[PDB]
Order: structure tokens, then C-alpha cells, then sequence
């Protein structure tokens, strides 16, 4: 479970996208170090220019990867539903826009954590901050809730992303979150607590195709 973060890991991740109708593909790589919480990765739309922007899509695009430290271990249910893994759904709703579904499968390949997912979006308005391209390339930090679902033998969380809009306004994104274990065992259900988030977003200088590079530092706190 947890033994399988003690060092560094190679991370693939896939999205299958499809926004209003606007169909995309997104594919990114690099690695996870749960040991200090760090994501590194860069990942490219290979369709082309995205219909939506960068920013909506880092929530969907491994919180396996989380430090928790050691008086939280016992609380830490991502590690504990390895090699097999999760399924990880949310709905996203965008405040006066439209929505988001996910669907994705975290687990282990060989030697490799993958996190692939479906997501589809619906009711966007034309203009709007999303499908009119008006939120900032940047992210700011959030707080990650999480609460046991004894019932699904996973968990939940909910929590609200604040999107900087380009006139200085702010785009707000209400997160409704559902993990449950892929294989069977036991896994550990926690006690109510948070994740620390915060994210850089940047671009290489080199890198032609429309891309994302991303730096994540998350440590579970509350306990
Ligand atoms: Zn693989």
C-alpha cells in the first residue's frame, strides 16, 4: 500500500474530453514523491488548441501523492487502495457556467501509477470565462475536505477552486468528489481531515504543441 511511495514514481496520465461537443485529448508524464508531496509533469493536448483553458482541467489531470505525515498515516486512503486502486468521480460545477463529470482510474501499471480519465462537460455559455478563454494561465491554493464513506467503503471531499479571471474577477468551481476502491481488502477509512494544495503552472520555452507544466506541493493537515 503505502510502501509502494517510499521512493520516486513514473506517472502517465490520459483525459478523453469532450465540452459542448468541442472533443479533445490530453496526455501527460512525469513523477510523483509522496515522501514530500511534489507532482512534476507537463502534459500536451494532442488534438490541438483546447477548447477550454488549462487551468479548469489541473483538478482532473493523483492524490496518492499527498504527504501525510506520520501520526496521519492511518488516514491515508489513496495509498491504501494500492496497487489496484480507485475510482475517482466528481462533478465540478462552474459558478453562472456550466459543469464538469469525471471519471477516472488510478492505479498501478508494472512499476507506474496511470490516472486515466473520461470527462464531460455540458451547458458552457459561449462567452463565458471558459469557452471564451478568460481565466488566467496561473493557480492558486486550496483546502481539499475529506470525510469517510463508510457505505461505498471510500471516501468524499468538496471543496470550492478559485480561478483568476483576466478582468480580475474570480471564476469559482464547487468540487463534489467520490473515491472507492477498485479491488477488494481493506483500505483505510479516515477521520475527517484536509489536503494543502498549492500548484505552479508554466510553460516550455521549447515545446511547440499546446501544453501544460505543472508543479504540485500537497501535505495532508488537521489531524
Ligand atoms: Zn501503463
Amino acid at each position: 500500500g503505502e510502501e509502494l511511495f517510499t521512493g520516486v514514481v513514473p506517472i502517465l496520465i490520459e483525459l478523453d474530453g469532450d465540452v459542448n461537443g468541442h472533443k479533445f485529448f490530453v496526455r501527460g508524464e512525469g513523477e510523483g514523491d509522496a515522501t514530500i508531496g511534489k507532482l512534476s509533469l507537463k502534459f500536451i493536448a494532442t488534438t490541438g488548441k483546447l477548447p477550454v483553458p488549462w487551468p479548469t482541467l489541473v483538478t482532473t489531470l493523483v492524490q496518492a501523492f499527498s504527504r501525510y505525515p506520520d501520526h496521519m498515516k492511518r488516514h491515508d486512503f489513496f495509498k491504501s487502495a494500492m496497487p489496484e486502486g480507485y475510482v475517482q468521480e466528481r462533478t465540478i460545477y462552474f459558478k453562472d457556467d456550466g459543469t464538469y463529470k469525471t471519471r477516472a482510474e488510478v492505479k498501478f501499471c508494472g512499476d507506474h501509477l496511470v490516472n486515466r480519465i473520461e470527462l464531460k462537460g455540458i451547458d458552457f455559455k459561449e462567452d463565458g470565462n471558459i469557452l471564451g478563454h478568460k481565466l488566467e494561465y496561473n493557480f492558486n491554493s486550496h483546502k481539499v475536505y475529506i470525510t469517510a464513506d463508510k457505505q461505498n467503503n471510500g471516501i468524499k471531499a468538496n471543496f470550492t477552486i478559485r480561478h483568476n479571471v483576466e478582468d480580475g474577477s474570480v471564476q469559482l468551481a464547487d468540487h463534489y468528489q467520490q473515491n472507492t476502491p477498485i479491488g477488494d481488502g481493506p483500505v483505510d477509512l479516515p477521520d475527517d481531515h484536509y489536503l494543502s494544495t498549492q500548484t505552479i503552472l508554466s510553460k516550455d520555452l521549447n515545446e511547440k504543441r499546446d501544453h501544460m507544466v505543472l508543479l504540485e506541493y500537497v501535505t495532508a493537515a488537521g489531524i
